[PDB]
């Protein structure tokens, strides 16, 4: 069963349950089904063919949805394009991926309209709410593509073929199976709770971008609504989530940290007790959990992944309940290797069910081979219970007397102390211990703290060996956080200092 008829097969077996929403909209399964077989005969009666490239540049819509499954309906390949693309940039991507047709809204095109339309190779350019006095040449209105009741034409589709590409400048190809088992990797991650009285999900992260395009497909095929925002919504993300009230919301963590910022204000307080929240990326979400517990008395996820890997590998269910920094659990069938350093501690190494087919280059496919591991470039060291304990960046770890020290672990001891309300540890060059610690330390509330408080706490709590050698008083960290660039700016950051005490 590929992507689009898993979803057809549960359109029709659940025709009028709500599959998409918006603040201001609705569309059952069973519509969505109508919709995406309209374009599908759109796309075929303007020569559109199996294997051809479409190029799709549009923000959160019911036609994004419906236009994926069309696309894989008829074994269209779509490409989308990243809504944080310059217009130079778009036209690269539509260049070098080899579109011939362009799917886009009103917004995207017309400020990327020249550069579109000089990618000779593009047969189709449809654009919703085209201006009309634009319809010309190859540029099309979206209504175009479904104004014809659909044609009941056959298309054969197997596992095998091109699905997909999604850039990272490197064109990742998913073949229909990539898909198939990066859904079913993704399906794993999302579990809203039962309801006490249905459950719709939400993804933060643009339609656009390959995170939420599996989420939703994942969705839609466990019979979930999918909640869909625009950019206006998410900025106003209080108002709108007590309206709304999704079940599940992915975002990343910048995403949680904004709702957990906007509560310090408000009033009538957003309960996300109930709400199951996923932050997702390839690092670790560990202290932000213990924030958003303490806002919301919600119990964050994580989820890790990269579009390399096809989708989600590592997953998280309950990041708050493991008190040093985890990154979770591997997915069914996701096999993981750490490397051999003779101890415990090692860069994770990933294969993932979810094979990609190789790389796009312009011209042809730079296969993969199906056993390579992926090096992550993170450190970690696997549990009894087979949780990966996150220890860092490879590149951020620190050398004292031979050992690795991890500045992520020392950095979340410290922020468990009271009077501390963030830190962050690097090192600097020494001339005969090779490298020094130095803690960047923001003291909590409206207090006061004294680093012999945290030396001591840190005896009690940490070897001695990981102890900082030196304590950075400010009350507030640069942020935008880059160990590197912390400890290129050592001297500055002393100078500007509350207090700075070496031990
Ligand atoms: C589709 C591959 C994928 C991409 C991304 C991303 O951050 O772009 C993420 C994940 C998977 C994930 O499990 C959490 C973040």
């Amino acid at each position: 069963m590929n992507t689009f008829s898993s979803f057809r097969k549960h359109a029709l077996l659940h025709s009028k349950e709500t599959a998409v929403k918006s603040i201001n909209h609705n569309i059952s399964f069973y519509n969505l089904l109508l919709l995406i077989q309209r374009i599908a005969t759109g796309l075929k009666s303007a020569n559109i063919k199996k294997g051809d490239r479409i190029s799709i540049h549009m923000g959160n819509c019911f036609e994004l949805i419906a236009t994926y499954y069309a696309c894989l309906k008829i074994g269209a390949v779509f490409v989308p394009l990243s809504l944080k693309l310059s217009a130079k940039e778009v036209k690269n991507l539509i260049q070098h991926s080899s579109s011939c047709a362009y799917i886009g809204d009103k917004k995207r095109f017309y400020e990327t309209k020249q550069e579109i339309e000089s990618c000779t190779m593009l047969e189709k350019i449809w654009v919703i709410d085209l201006k009309i006095e634009d319809k010309e040449n190859n540029t099309h209105n979206w209504e175009e593509i479904i104004s014809q009741p659909y044609d009941y034409s056959e298309d054969n589709i197997y596992t095998d073929e091109i699905a997909s590409i999604f850039y990272t400048p490197k064109g990742i190809v998913y073949s229909q199976k990539t898909l198939i088992d990066a859904v079913n990797l993704t399906k794993v991650t999302i579990n809203p709770r039962l309801p006490k009285s249905k459950p719709a999900i939400l993804s933060l992260v643009d339609l656009i971008s390959p995170w939420s395009i599996l989420i939703t497909f994942a969705a839609l095929q466990k019979g979930y609504s999918v909640l869909l925002l625009s950019e206006v919504d998410i900025e106003n993300i209080t108002e709108t989530l007590k309206e709304t009230q999704p079940a599940w919301i992915a975002g990343t963590p910048s995403n949680f940290h904004k709702i957990i910022k906007n509560e310090e204000n408000n009033n009538n307080s957003l309960d996300l007790s109930e709400t199951v929240c996923v932050a997702g990326g390839d690092s670790c979400a560990t202290e932000l959990s213990q924030k958003f517990f303490e806002c919301f008395g919600s119990h964050l996820q994580s989820s890790y992944g990269q579009t390399e890997l096809g989708g989600p590998v590592i997953y998280h269910h309950d990041i708050y309940a493991i008190n040093e920094p985890s990154i979770g659990w591997p997915l069914p069938g996701v096999e993981i290797k750490i490397n051999n350093t003779q101890s415990s501690n090692g860069e994770l190494l990933i294969r993932s069910p979810a094979k990609t087919i190789g790389i796009w280059n312009g011209h042809d496919i730079e296969l993969f081979p199906s056993d390579r591991w992926l090096a992550t470039g993170d450190l970690v060291r696997q549990e009894n219970n087979g949780n990966l304990i996150f220890l860092g960046r490879e590149k951020d770890q620190i050398k004292i007397e031979g050992y690795p020290v991890y500045p992520i672990e020392i950095e979340n001891t410290l922020i468990q102390h009271a009077d501390i309300a963030a830190s962050v540890v690097f090192s600097v060059p020494d001339k005969y211990a090779g490298e020094r610690i130095i803690a960047l330390i923001q003291p909590q509330k409206n207090h006061s703290l004294k680093a012999e408080t945290i030396a001591s706490y840190l005896s009690d709590n940490l070897a001695h060996y990981k102890h900082p050698s030196e304590y950075i008083f400010i009350k507030e960290i640069p942020v935008n956080i880059s160990r590197r660039k912390l400890s290129n700016e050592y001297h500055l950051l002393k100078s500007q200092a509350e207090k700075v005490f070496t031990l």
